[PDB]
Parts: C-alpha cells; structure tokens; sequence
C-alpha cells in the first residue's frame, strides 16, 4: 500500500526474454497455424465466433512497440492464441493438437525461464 513498498523482481531482462521465447515459438514446426492472422474474409465462423483474434505476428509487432506493460500481459496474449484454438477447433484437429503442443511448449519456456 501506500510507502509500503514490495520486494521486487529485477525485470530488467524481461523484455529481450519475452523475445527469445517468442521465437522459439515461432521457430517451432507446428507454429504455422499461429504465425498469421486468421483470414477473417476466408475462415467461416471465425469474425463472429472468436471475439478477441491474436497471432504471433501481432504479439510480435507489440513487443516491439511497447505495447506489454509487464511480462504478465504479454503471456495473457500467448495463451489468448491457444485459448482461441481450443475454442474454434477439435482437440485432435491439425490445427487443434498444434495449439496442444504449442501451449505445452510454451508453458514450459514459461516456467524454465521466469520461476527459477
Ligand atoms: C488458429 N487457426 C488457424 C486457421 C488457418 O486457416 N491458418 C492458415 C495457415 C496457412 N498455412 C501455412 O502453412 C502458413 C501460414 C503462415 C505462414 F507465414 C506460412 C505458412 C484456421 C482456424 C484457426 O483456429
């Protein structure tokens, strides 16, 4: 609360991890469902059904912008993607088990990288 401050995390090298784990996600070979938008003009369903779209390609473009206030906002938008996923495919789908294995993948670098 008020002049009652925390210990805190040294979040200096949040912003060039958050960058070293977006590539690897982005490297990964069943990220090709994720690395673009969805065709909202070629996909059926997916304007009405998915309120909140999001890509690596977007999660990219604001990291590099400034637009993650903190690293926790950032991962909100990493598993928007695989919450999208679930949402609109099946669970044994192409597409579905990638976001499966993908957010697994992710959890993961999550983990291994910020709660060592
Ligand atoms: C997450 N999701 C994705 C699609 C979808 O149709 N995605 C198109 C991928 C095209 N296929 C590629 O291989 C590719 C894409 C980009 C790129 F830079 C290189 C290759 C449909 C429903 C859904 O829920």
């Amino acid at each position: 609360s008020m002049s009652v401050k925390k210990p805190k995390r040294d979040d200096s090298k949040d912003l060039a991890l958050c960058s070293m784990i977006l590539t690897e996600m982005e490297t990964h070979e069943d990220a090709w469902p994720f690395l673009l938008p969805v065709n909202l003009k070629l996909v059926p369903g997916y304007k009405k059904v998915i309120k909140k779209p999001m890509d690596f390609s977007t999660i990219r473009e604001k990291l590099s912008s400034g637009q993650y206030p903190n690293l926790e906002t950032f991962a909100l938008d990493v598993r928007l993607v695989f919450d999208n996923c679930e949402t609109f495919n099946e669970d044994d789908s192409d597409i579905g088990r990638a976001g499966h294995n993908m957010r697994k993948y992710f959890e993961k670098k999550w983990t291994d990288t910020f709660k060592v």
